[PDB]
């Protein structure tokens, strides 16, 4: 690799960071659009006030502002829907290690309440909240709101740092490894520059995500991630070996691979700076399917891009990953879901199901009285879409699973629902080639009807091939496509996926069977469960 690869390609002007002028040959149609207008001047300038009172049909009329609510939005985390939901917004938070309060969940839930049949929220994949049916006019308002609730909704999509995961469990069960939630609230702070906005890292050639670990079960997957946090101790002191460039995507799928890089555990921060300031500067920003970070790992190889972060580090200083980490590779993941003991004596959490991860406003208030009646006012959300309320005395749990919502969101679902995953899907999301979450729910009740089982088997279905619920972690995972039945007329199905696992012996899934019509899913799935996961016919 020549030197000239390794000049910055980005530089700092008037508080923001723009593509230098010698590197603008070639560059994607997004990359464009950021050099049009800086996304972050919609929130650091205020511009979204003077854009939303703009009626939309005006907006759509020129290219700045169409772009305005198309794309910049998404640094202020909202997401025009424009082909299945138009003039709607879905709004996406920052949620370091998936913690609300109740306040926040009753906000949350004024909000897409007003909205009526075009409002609901769902937990995402990343634990994190989406609510459903913003109108523009009202953004500089809820904007105001989530302020005052303490949430921010600032860089969750597009070419950002992506909501910081950790330990669903962190603080409260007994064999965690390290409390996540300081190091994930750092980042995020870090990342959106305590809530205000950080030019340094809104302008990267694509997304990123990071997650820090702190159990021996991996809840947090960080094989899947650009930056991974795994606990070790080296030379006698605490911190974290690095894992850098995990993602999916259409074209590729890849684990994260050894930076070859410890960090002790206050130099979280300094790292996640040097190695996003080296993605910035030297990435790739042509073709948008290669320009997440592990194209530019495999161009400099990773001994090059690791020389390209310890230049970056304060006092130029990286140390090699320490031989053994914190991590026990002996494990079973553990259930969650239900009541559980807290390392504080007198204490216990509870996991309750939600299916699909897909919440009315109703539910959430429900919810949050939950937490407010029983627990602290705290709501942890989970990557499988499930929620888990901490910090409840033990004595009030006997009261608490008579709760009439407990029916619907329940400590003790059938095992196929506790695993099952599902994105958005087309009832909202433009990409999406078929319905997901209704389906799915459909489907794995039909197929529990006639088998049960032990093993706690993890289906997941995504409507594209984005694949936002990850279906190459899946025992199962169902992929949207469209296919053609007996007679050759169109009809939604799935790929199926079969082989992803999770935790330590981590692995990848792959295509099974192409093009299965949804409607003939139930006997495939329902063999496959039998033949391969010990399931019994009923
Ligand atoms: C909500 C969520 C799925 C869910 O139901 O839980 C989701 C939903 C969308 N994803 Fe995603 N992604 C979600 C996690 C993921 C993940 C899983 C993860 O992070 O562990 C992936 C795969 C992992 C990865 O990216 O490395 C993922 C891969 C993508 C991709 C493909 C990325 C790529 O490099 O090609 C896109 C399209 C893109 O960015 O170009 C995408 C784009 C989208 C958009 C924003 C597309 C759009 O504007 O319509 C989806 C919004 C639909 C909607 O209205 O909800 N989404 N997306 C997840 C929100 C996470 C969060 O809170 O931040
Ligand atoms: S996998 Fe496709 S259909 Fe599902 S939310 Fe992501 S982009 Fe939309
Ligand atoms: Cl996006
Ligand atoms: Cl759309
Ligand atoms: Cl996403
Ligand atoms: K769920």
């Amino acid at each position: 690799v020549a030197a000239e690869r390794l000049e910055p390609r980005v530089e700092e002007k008037d508080g923001y960071w723009i593509l230098k002028e010698q590197f603008r040959k070639g560059i994607n149609p997004q990359e464009k659009v950021k050099i049009e207008k800086e996304p972050m001047k919609l929130f650091m300038e205020n511009g979204i006030e003077e854009l939303a009172k703009i009626p939309i049909e005006e907006i759509d009329q020129s290219k700045l502002t169409k772009d305005d609510i198309d794309v910049r939005l998404k640094w202020l985390g909202l997401f025009h829907r424009r082909k299945n939901q138009y003039g709607r917004f879905m709004m996406r938070l920052k949620l370091p290690n998936g913690v609300t309060t109740s306040a926040q969940t009753r906000y949350l839930a004024s909000v897409i309440r007003k909205y009526g049949k075009e409002g609901c929220a769902d937990i995402t994949t990343r634990q994190n909240w989406q609510i459903r049916g913003v109108v523009l006019p009202d953004v500089p308002e809820i904007l105001k709101g989530l302020a005052e609730v303490g949430l921010t909704s600032l860089q969750s999509g597009m070419d950002n740092v992506r909501n910081p995961v950790g330990n669903p469990l962190a603080g409260i069960d007994p064999e965690e490894i390290v409390d996540t939630r300081p190091y994930t609230n750092l980042l995020s702070q870090f990342i959106t520059g305590n809530s205000r906005g950080n030019p340094a890292v809104s302008n990267l050639p694509r997304k990123w995500k990071p997650c820090v670990v702190g159990s021996h079960d991996l809840y947090e997957h960080p094989h899947i991630n650009d930056l991974a946090y795994m606990p070790a101790t080296k030379d006698g002191r605490f911190g974290f070996n690095l894992l850098v460039g995990g993602f999916f995507s259409a074209k590729r799928c890849d684990e994260a691979i050894p930076l070859d890089a410890w960090v002790p555990a206050d130099d979280v921060v300094p790292v996640c700076r040097a190695i996003l300031e080296a993605f910035r500067d030297l990435g790739f920003r042509g073709n948008r399917q290669k320009c997440r970070m592990m194209w530019l790992i495999d161009e400099l190889g990773v001994e090059g891009f690791r020389a390209e972060v310890e230049k970056r580090m304060p006092q130029q200083q990286l140390e090699r990953a320490s031989p053994e980490d914190l991590v026990q590779k002996q494990w079973e993941r553990r259930d969650y879901l239900g009541v559980h003991p807290q390392k504080q004596e007198g204490y216990s959490f509870i996991g309750l199901h939600i299916p699909v991860g897909r919440v009315q406003a109703d539910d959430m208030d429900e919810l949050a009285r939950l937490a407010d009646e029983y627990g602290s006012g705290e709501i942890r959300l989970t990557v499988e879409q499930n929620i888990i309320i901490p910090n409840i005395e033990t004595s009030k749990i006997e009261a608490l699973l008579k709760e009439p919502v407990l029916s619907t969101f329940s400590p003790d679902p059938p095992i196929l629902m506790k695993g099952l995953v599902a994105c958005t899907g087309n009832q909202f999301c433009g990409q999406a080639i078929i319905e997901t979450k209704a389906r799915s729910l459909k489907i794995t009740e039909e197929v529990q009807r006639q088998v049960s089982l032990t093993k706690p088997v993890r289906m997941h279905w995504t409507g594209c091939p984005n694949t936002c619920a990850q279906v190459q972690v899946a025992d199962i995972g169902f992929m949207g496509c469209l296919t053609r039945d007996k007679n050759g007329k169109t009809v939604e199905g799935a790929d199926v996926f079969l082989g992803g696992r999770i935790g330590s012996d981590s692995h990848l899934g792959e295509v099974y069977k192409k093009a299965v019509p949804c409607d003939d899913l139930v006997p495939l799935v329902v063999d496959l469960l039998v033949n391969n996961f010990g399931a019994v016919p009923r």
